[PDB]
DNA sequence: CGGGCATGCCC
DNA sequence: CGGGCATGCCC
């Protein structure tokens, strides 16, 4: 069986969906999202909020995973983790290879696969507070898109799942990622160029 | 007293001195040394052929040592090491912690000094062949100057000493020394830099 | 803050 | 091979 994780978008029976925060104009904004794109340009180890946005009613006991996989064909198969300069000097509970971080939630569990050797963090699902309509979730990037010895440039996509309690997938969506120092920058290069030769 | 090793040159009453092989025009040559600015510019990991000159013979037991030291006053006290990168997926003798290597040598030493936790590379020194005016030790640098976590775009300084067997100082000479991808073009940039604005 | 250098890599 | 993108950093 494959060790590549699914990327396929699955709104599934609970019309799940992400949903992201808008950004201003700085060259150094901490965090932008393209919708062009499907693309997160944020900076490394800040806040990445993340909005989980659902039609139904999960049921109780719900998970959130994200886990990042290769974009590339090419790289698809090479697990995602922390270069060997960050995982060294690392600063809780994320073992210091992680890429992904949750802040903020106190039943954050990090797990390593065994058979796969795929890296993913996981929270419970909590159905937005009576006067929202979604749920947010700030994820951190621990190293930038270009770190040598990491992901050296490589882009990534973030698998957000929800899964019940009994480990059935409920819904699947993704985005792609670029951690940079120029977030603002960087987005706008990348949506000038889909115009211009995408 | 000062954990600093002295880069003050020092010809010494063996008239000590440094020698560089001529290179190509090549943007990416493996090797190339300017004069002008005594830096060398070379690829990592490839050979670096340094001459040991002297106008008279140094007693048996002479050894041949080379520490380098970062070149800036702010960054003068930090022991000068491989990245974390680099160390992790690294290839007999050397320690994968050293940035200097020597190759092709029988007798070459690491030393991880037990006080100023400075890294060197010792090898005996050996006189010139007859009909030969020098002799050349190949050196080899472990990272790019550039290597995050590492030099991290610190120039150094490769200090050559060459010592008795009893510890003393006979000879002391450097160069600097900037570890690239394309040694050819850097140089050409660095001497343009000097004659427009140094 | 935004203009522009930096430098291994471009597939 | 050499022209030029890349992208964290410029002190
Ligand atoms: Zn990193
Ligand atoms: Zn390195």
């Amino acid at each position: 069986s494959s060790s590549v994780p699914s990327q396929k978008t699955y709104q599934g029976s609970y019309g799940f969906r992400l949903g992201f925060l808008h950004s201003g104009t700085a060259k150094s904004v901490t965090c932008t999202y393209s919708p062009a794109l499907n693309k997160m340009f944020c900076q490394l180890a800040k806040t990445c909020p993340v909005q989980l946005w659902v039609d139904s009613t999960p049921p109780p006991g719900t998970r959130v995973r994200a886990m990042a996989i290769y974009k590339q064909s090419q790289h698809m198969t090479e697990v995602v983790r922390r270069c060997p300069h960050h995982e060294r000097c690392s600063d809780g509970l994320a073992p210091p290879q992680h890429l992904i971080r949750v802040e903020g939630n106190l039943r954050v569990e990090y797990l390593d696969d065994r058979n796969t050797f795929r890296h993913s963090v996981v929270v419970p699902y909590e159905p937005p507070e009576v006067g929202s309509d979604c749920t947010t979730i700030h994820y951190n990037y621990m190293c930038n898109s270009s770190c040598m010895g990491g992901m050296n440039r490589r882009p990534i996509l973030t698998i957000i799942t929800l899964e019940d309690s009994s480990g059935n997938l409920l819904g699947r969506n993704s985005f792609e990622v670029r951690v940079c120092a120029c977030p603002g920058r960087d987005w706008r290069t990348e949506e000038e160029n889909l115009r211009k030769k995408g």
